[PDB]
């Protein structure tokens, strides 16, 4: 689809059996989700933004479905304000910025 | 132009006479420029980010030429690490997200 940015670009995701809303974030290299009790083995990652820092758990090869498209990447379950689908999953679904 | 998200969407902006590079951020409602000179008056404003909240100065009607395109809007000058061009300017230039 084509999303006009006058409205926050929140889309629906299905991850590990849970359904939650996530914002497509072109200014995010990584994807961060909160409240998703994910299975498996996890590594660390200290990721950062403006404000500073946040401690997240790095889970790899997690199946995540973004508005009907499936992609497999690195999902950081974190203490974030909103769910973020970063570029690492946006490239998978073929997301482009146009103007 | 169309931007592929494999690499960060960094575009050149001409702001207040200065040439700088900024990130086209769909997940940003506001634009923030890392501590640079902008002449005049301002309002306190504070907005949230992942891992925080930062104190910014709300400057209005600041001209920005985002990749030759002119746009006049709100630019916050603050302690941010990366310069962001949020939806308040991306809507003006007609930026959409596509997949
Ligand atoms: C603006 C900027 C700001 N947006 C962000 O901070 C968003 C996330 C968010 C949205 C809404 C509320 C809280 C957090 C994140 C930004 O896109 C930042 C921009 C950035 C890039 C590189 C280095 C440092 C910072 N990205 C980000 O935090 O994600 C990564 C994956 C890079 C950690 C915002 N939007 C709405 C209110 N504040």
């Amino acid at each position: 689809p084509q999303i006009t940015l006058w409205q926050r670009p929140l889309v629906t995701i299905k991850i590990g059996g849970q359904l939650k809303e996530a914002l497509l974030d072109t200014g995010a290299d990584d994807s961060i989700v909160a409240g998703i009790e994910l299975p498996g083995r996890w590594k660390p990652k200290m990721v950062g933004g403006i404000g500073g820092f946040i401690k997240v758990r790095q889970y790899d090869q997690i199946l995540i479905e973004i508005c009907g498209h499936k992609a497999i990447g690195t999902v950081l379950v974190g203490p974030t304000p909103i769910n973020i689908i970063g570029r690492n999953l946006l490239t998978q679904i073929g997301c482009t910025l146009n103007f």
